[PDB]
This record gives structure tokens, sequence and C-alpha cells, in this order.
């Protein structure tokens, strides 16, 4: 249609077409671009990144001399004059940080944050070295073990890490840990949080607080046999039962409260101390989940900040005000429960340390926020919530994926000098030894559907690349938090330089590491910057993959309605199969007497073996092993594409650590793949 549009849409970031996944070009249409546009909201820039080492041209414009001064981080001043219209380098070898330049001209100023930043994310001494390390990838809520109360939690983490550090293993990878509802706890996507700043309270472990024991209520209500009945049926399910565990959790929890909050004491002082530091963010993230849980009891359907009456859906009314000085109490439990996860995350952290770990703890940071949680509520200006973030049409998704995540306005990111990203990171970097970027080419292009749309009706719109991969390096070093990026998908070529030369790791996973017609690529040719994986929480498990089971149970839950696509699928599965299993046979991972032909043979313990040790065995600097797969697990944890229509985030693992741990097959593979790493 008209030019205004296709010109007012390429200056807003939308890309009028795209590479699919089959290779083809794609076109955006009108209606697409028009939906879109609604969606979305002078001497120097309000700020400049720069790379440490090199020249910083700063371009001035207006006219007549300006006086300028650049504070740095650390205080150091610097001083100069230059022509309007003219540029002038900064004062040379900057250290790397967070500065401030301010022209002058006449009255008035203008200010510029200057950003200094190093070219390359950090990397541990381990992986400088040249070593290759392995570690576990987990789902958290999934793990079994005697103690917890029917979902994995910092406790399960914490004997986990002394079991995966005594057989060389160098870190334990997680889902991502931000804030969810425990107001609406059956919403247990952790891709869907309320908060990437705030975390998921459920995973504390409730045995470990003091409090706990010392309630004379408390133990009285769990010693009752209701109690200790439900408590056994929920850590008996199959499927994590995420309302009976909140319920257990919060009712222990609010007794433990009514203990610590008569405190004067230390531990009290420690408590205060942490709130006083963290300030309104956390003050907000604690006033949302005490105003939701009273929402609910109203109405359980009240699912959030959109479906609550009007007075409270802006953060800043009087009535807001008043409910949080009106419940004080309730904010301040809330409050404490930020504590109490935050405490018990830094002691995994400080006892992966203790045992000499590389890495450590392996976060994960989901590539945005739900549109009724916490984090919209409190920045909704922030956020187009006329858009979804979701992935468009492509081979094992051929419907594409909305995901229901306003995306952030890249205009305003910029014009908040990257405020927003850089706290995202302070959060998320902390008390871990790296970070996982869900969706990372979400650096370069997000793909915006217009809310209410199905996937196909979306358009790529573009994010600042070089500054925000700039600013990453930065908080990676300051943080010594190495960057795993998730490259997965419809990844346009123009990312993958910029990843690779700003030292952010690439999943290698082996399903898809074969060329047009099934040759898989060797373990030696895997790139060194990257972290081999058989499989990923997104797909099945190498069982399941062998079984096609994936590929059945996706047409059954409606994500292949087109049949000759699906046979397709199937086909080249098959297709696929041979050809790895050719490649485990010719570089040395299976032995001779091994079938050769994939088509007869089902999934043994020597194949399982065998696709592991192929990834062991590769180039790759980094492996991650998942726990399903030492278990010969069948059932996905998740599927893409899907909410209500499978039991997603809730399939448990089927032993504990207990009797995974003892368990002779398990050990040997451990020790087998731990002697390839260190043999690569
Ligand atoms: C699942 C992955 O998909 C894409 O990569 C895939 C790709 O699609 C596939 O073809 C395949 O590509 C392969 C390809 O097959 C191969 O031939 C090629 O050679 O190589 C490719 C790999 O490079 O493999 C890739 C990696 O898995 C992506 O590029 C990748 O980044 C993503 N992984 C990560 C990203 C997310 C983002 O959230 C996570 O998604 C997860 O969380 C989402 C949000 O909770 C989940 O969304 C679900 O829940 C939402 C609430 C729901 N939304 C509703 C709810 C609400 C309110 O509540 C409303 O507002 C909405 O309007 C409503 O519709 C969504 O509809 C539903 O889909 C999602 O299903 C789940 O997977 C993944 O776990 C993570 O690891």
């Amino acid at each position: 249609e008209s030019k205004r549009l296709d010109n007012a849409a390429l200056a807003a970031g939308i890309s009028p077409n795209y590479i699919n996944a089959h290779g083809k070009p794609q076109s955006i249409s009108a209606e697409t671009k028009r939906r879109l546009l609604d969606a979305m909201h002078t001497p120097v820039p309000n700020v400049m990144v720069y790379t440490s080492g090199k020249k910083m041209p700063m371009v001035v414009e207006g006219s007549g001399e300006y006086s300028w001064l650049l504070t740095t981080e650390e205080g150091t001043q610097y001083k100069g004059h230059v022509t309007g219209g003219k540029a002038f380098n900064l004062p040379t070898k900057l250290p790397e940080g967070y500065h401030t330049l301010t022209l002058t001209q006449d009255d008035q100023r203008a200010h510029c944050r200057v950003i200094v930043a190093p070219k390359r994310c950090y990397e541990p001494q381990a992986l400088l070295n040249k070593q290759k390390l392995w570690g576990a990838c987990v789902q958290l809520y999934t793990l079994r073990s005697e103690k917890n109360w029917g979902i994995g939690d910092f406790g399960d983490l914490k004997a986990m890490l002394v079991d995966v550090a005594k057989r060389g293993g160098s870190f334990i990878g997680l889902n991502p840990i931000h804030a969810l509802y425990p107001a609406n706890p059956e919403s247990a996507s952790p891709y869907s949080p309320s908060s990437r700043r705030w975390l998921n309270v459920i995973y504390i472990d409730v045995n470990a607080v003091e409090d706990f024991h010392l309630s004379e209520e408390a133990q009285a209500w769990w010693q009752l046999p209701t109690t200790q009945q439900t408590l056994q049926q929920a850590r008996d399910a199959d499927w994590v039962d995420y309302s009976t565990v909140t319920a257990l959790k919060m009712t222990a929890l609010r007794m433990a409260w009514k203990g610590f909050a008569q405190r004067d004491d230390e531990q009290m002082a420690a408590f205060r101390q942490f709130v006083a530091e963290q300030g309104d963010s956390l003050f907000w993230q604690a006033a949302f989940d005490a105003l939701h849980a009273q929402q609910v009891k109203e109405d359980e359907m009240r699912w959030g900040w959109p479906a609550w009456p009007e007075m409270y859906q802006n953060v800043d009314s009087p009535e807001v005000r008043q409910f949080c000085e009106e419940h004080r109490d309730d904010v301040d439990f809330y409050l404490w429960l930020q504590w109490l996860a935050y405490s018990q995350f830094a002691a995994c952290w400080e006892i992966s340390q203790g045992y000499e770990m590389p890495i450590g703890l392996y976060r994960d940071l989901a590539v945005g926020v739900a549109e009724g949680g916490a984090e919209t509520w409190c920045d909704r200006e922030l956020y187009c919530l006329k858009a979804s973030v979701g992935a468009p049409p492509d081979i094992l998704g051929p419907l594409g994926q909305n995901w229901g995540l306003p995306p952030m306005d890249p205009h305003i990111i910029t014009a908040r000098a990257y405020e927003p990203f850089i706290e995202l990171l302070r959060a998320n970097m902390q008390n871990c030894g790296a970070l996982r970027i869900d969706h990372v080419m979400s650096m370069l292009r997000l793909w915006w559907i217009p809310y209410g749309e199905t996937a196909d009706q979306g358009a790529y719109v573009h994010y600042p690349v070089d500054d925000l991969l700039s600013i990453l390096a930065l908080e990676s070093k300051r943080h010594r938090c190495m960057v795993i990026g998730e490259d997965l998908g419809t990844v346009p070529v123009e990312i993958v330089g910029k990843l690779r030369s700003s030292g952010v790791y690439s999943y290698k996973v082996l399903y898809f590491e074969n060329d047009h017609e099934k040759t898989f690529r060797a373990p030696k040719a895997y790139p060194e910057q990257s972290m081999a994986v058989a499989a990923t929480h997104d797909l099945p498990t190498l069982r399941g993959y062998w079984e096609c089971g994936d590929l059945t149970l996706g047409k059954t839950l409606g994500l292949y309605p087109d049949e000759v696509v699906l046979r397709g699928l199937y086909q080249d599965r098959e297709l696929a199969k041979q050809g790895l299993l050719d490649a485990l046979h010719k570089y040395g991972c299976l032995p001779k007497r091994a079938g050769h032909k994939a088509s007869l043979m089902s999934m043994t313990p020597t194949l399982n073996r065998g696709l592991q040790r192929y990834i062991a065995d590769s180039n790759s600097a980094l492996l991650g092993l998942q726990p399903e797969d030492w278990l010969d697990m069948a059932e996905p944890v998740n599927i893409p594409g899907t909410s209500y229509q499978y039991k997603n985030w809730r399939r448990k693992l089927s032993a504990t650590l207990e009797s995974m741990f003892a368990d002779d097959g398990v050990n040997k593979l451990l020790k087998d793949l731990d002697r390839r790493r260190r043999s690569a």
C-alpha cells in the first residue's frame, strides 16, 4: 500500500521482509506494519558507547563554542572546548565504565552518558587455559529428593552441586528463577515471569528457615496427619502440583514470618539492610505480590494487574498507596520472601565456589515478562502492550509461536541510556559464573506480533545491537560472569560474527549439527567458543528424539496441522537418525558390535552413552548434560507453542538425587564422559 506507511515502518525499525528458516524471502503486509506502528509509543546524544583502547570521537551539533566536562565513574574530571558543527576526541585512555559528559553554552547544559566497554565478555581462567568443561543443565522444579516439599528447590540445588563437583563437573545450569505468581501458582512458565529483577519464592527451602523450626504453631501444623498426607501426595506425584506445593510453603512461611518479625538481632538487621539497599524495585515487587494475593481472595481468576479494579491498575494511584499503608505486614512478608530466596541462592553460589567450580552456577535470563506482572505494573511506559513477542513460522514450529510477552520499546531503551538493560544484567549476573541469554538474537531483532494475532502476522523489529553487546561485555567483566547465547531458531547472519567477536558462547545442539544431507559435523569441528548439548528443555530427550515422540505428540497437540509437512519431518528424522548413527561409528563412540541401521534400532544404554560421548569428545569448550538423558527418560518437560495442551514445566525426574548418584550406571556414565572431557 502507501509509501507513507512504508517509510514510517522503516523509520520505526520494522523490517519489510526477512529470510525464513527455509532460506526463502518473506514479505510483511501493510496490515502488520500499521498495527505495529500503532503499538509503538541535542548538541550531543544522550548516550554514546565506545570500545576501550580505541579513539573516541564525539560529534557536536549546534553552533558557537561549547565548554565540556567529562567526569569519570571514579570521579576524574577533564575539561575542554569545542565548536558546534565540529567533532573532538574524548581524553585518551578512559577506563571502562559509566561516565558523564556535559556540554554548556550560555546557561544551558546537555548531558551525555558515556559508556566505555571491553570488546569481549568475561571468560574464567579454566576456559582461557583451553580446558574442556562439563556441567549439568537442570530444570530445578523437576528434582526429586528425600527432603523437598514436592518441588525441586534451593536445598536440592545445594546437594546436587556437591555431587556434580565431586565427579568433575564445573557447573549446574538452571531454568530462569525469576519471580512468578505465588497468588496464581499454576502460571508456572519460568519464561512468563512477573519480573526479571526478583526471584521465584517457590524455590525457598523451608527446612532451612530457622523460624519455621522455632514456631510452635508451625511445628504443630507440620505434624498434622493432614499436612503430612498432603506433602506425601505432592512428593509422590510424577508431575509438580504447583497449587498444593505453594499452599504448603506459604502456609509454613507465613507462620515462620510471625516468629521472625519479633526478632531484634543480627538476622533482623540483615533483612532490614537488604530491604533498604534494594530500594523501590524490591518494594514494588512485594507490593505487587501483596495486592495480587488480596485480589485472588476476592476472585481467583484475577491473573494480573489488567484484571484488577481500575483503581489498582495505576501503580501510582492514591489507593495503591493506601492499600500498602493498610497492609504493611503483608508487604513485609513478601519482602522477607525475596530476602530468603536471595540468601539461599547466595549460599548455593558460595558452596559452588568452595568446591572450586570455575563456573559454579549458570543462570538463565528470560527474553521477556508477562503482560500483567509486577515489571509492567511498575514501568508501563517501557513496554508495548499492543504487541507480543514470538517467533516466525519455522522448521519444527511451522505455525510460529506467540509468547504473549510485551516487548520493550527499543527507542525508550536508548532514550533511558540503556538503564533498563543495565539493571536487568546487574540483577541476573549476581551470585553466578555464567548467564544464559535466552533467544539472544533479541539484541539485534525481535519478532513482534500484533496483540491477539497468530505468529504468522508478525514482523522483525530492530534493537541497537552494537551498544547492547558492548554493555553486555562490560557488565560481564564487572561481574566475572560469562555469557552464553541461545542462538537457536531463525537467526540473522548479521549477528553471528558479532556474538563471536563479543566473546559470547554459542549453543551447539547435537540434533541440528548436520548439513543439508544429514552428514553430522565431527566432534573436532565443533567451535571452541560454544557449549555442546544433546538437547534442551525445548526439545525432545534423546529417547523422545529417537522415537519421534515429539512429532507424534506435537501432532496430537495441534502443532502440525499439515500432513504433507508432517510426513516430511518424519522422513527427515529417520534420515537424521541414520546420519547420526554413521557419525557415532565413524568417530569411535560406539563399538563395532552396535547396529549400523537406525531404523532397526531402539534407544539402548549403548546408544544413549554413544550420543553423549560424541558431544563430550567435541571441541566445544563447554558441555551441558541433562539428567533426563542419564535416566533414559522419554517424556519432554516443555512443548514450545503449547500452554494448556500439555503439562509444561511439571514433569519430574524419575529418580531422586540420592538414588541417581548411588546408581552404578549413572556413576559410570559421568566418569566416562568426564574422562573424555579431560582427554579432548
Ligand atoms: C522454543 C525456541 O523456539 C525457537 O528456536 C527453536 C525453533 O523454533 C525450532 O524450529 C528449532 O529450530 C531449529 C531447526 O528445527 C533446525 O532445523 C535448524 O537447523 O536449527 C534450528 C535451531 O537453530 O529449534 C529452535 C531451538 O529450540 C526460538 O528461536 C528459541 O529462542 C526458543 N527458545 C527459548 C525462548 C523462550 C521465550 O519465551 C521460551 O519459550 C517458552 O516459554 C513461553 C512463554 O511462557 C511459552 O509460551 C506459551 O505460554 C504463553 C503464556 C502463551 N501465550 C498466551 C498467554 C498470554 C498471557 O499469559 C497472552 O498474552 C498470549 O496472547 C497468549 O497467546 C504462549 O502462547 C505459549 O506458546 C513457550 O511455549 C515455551 O517454549 C523457551 O523455553 C526458551 O528456551
